[PDB]
């Protein structure tokens, strides 16, 4: 009886100690999670910016290709007209 | 001849049209080079932000492993409490 009470008190002390250490570690987990989520948010904000530069870069590349095509068509007309005039 | 004259005029119009296109291309290409620079700088920052994120994830997983060890301990204590309480209730 006495020994069982003694063991039980010892166990309940260890329970309360582990509970408390778990409260401290759960608080620490929380801060680390908040800091991870902050870093994730920063990466998402940067990503929005990155995508916008990518859309600019693509749009400008598309517009360069279109202008190059236009220039080639003009150049075909130019070479045709030069042939016509050289024959005269 | 009038035919040669018409061709020479057409060629002048096309030469101006090419010059105008060439210039448009140069202005587009200078903004394109800047967009590339901006994009590259954003990509380099994203690679940095990723490395940082992983370091925070490492801190968090360390702390989770410390939690898991305490939970194992606690479950061990609860197992012992059930036994010891059963024994005591019988006396």
């Amino acid at each position: 009886a006495a020994a069982l009470r003694a063991e039980l008190r010892d166990l309940e002390l260890e329970e309360a100690r582990l509970v408390q250490e778990l409260e401290d570690v759960d608080r620490n987990n929380a801060r680390a999670a908040a800091d991870l989520q902050a870093a994730q948010a920063e990466a998402a904000e940067l990503d929005q910016q990155e995508r916008q530069h990518y859309r600019d870069y693509s749009a400008l590349k598309r517009q360069q290709l279109e202008l190059l095509d236009q220039l080639g068509n003009v150049e075909n007309q130019l070479q045709y007209a030069r042939v016509q005039l050289d024959r005269l």
